[PDB]
């Protein structure tokens, strides 16, 4: 679930996903990664979410 | 200077430049951005730096 975040980010930066599909998938993955206990994936998904949301 | 950060991130996630080179270029860009007065790109470069440095 760490390569999925980078896959979504990479496909966003090439302009093949939108700010709507990407955020939906990344919040689903952050939900998975916050109920798993990983603090190294909570923050990974959080950084990806901040990048896709605003910037 | 907003496309430079995305180019560095996109070439890092693609796994074809480096971790050292990406962080060096992004610290240069963050220095320019913090000596420009635009906090819309200060945090963009800071997020890219957090991603490349740690995750
Ligand atoms: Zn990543
Ligand atoms: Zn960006």
């Amino acid at each position: 679930l760490k390569g999925v975040v980078d896959t979504v980010l990479l496909y966003y930066l090439k302009g093949e996903v939108s700010k709507e599909a990407a955020v939906a998938i990344l919040e689903k993955i952050l939900k998975v990664a916050k109920a798993l206990g990983d603090e190294e994936l909570i923050k990974h998904a959080s950084l990806a979410i901040e990048h896709v949301k605003m910037d």
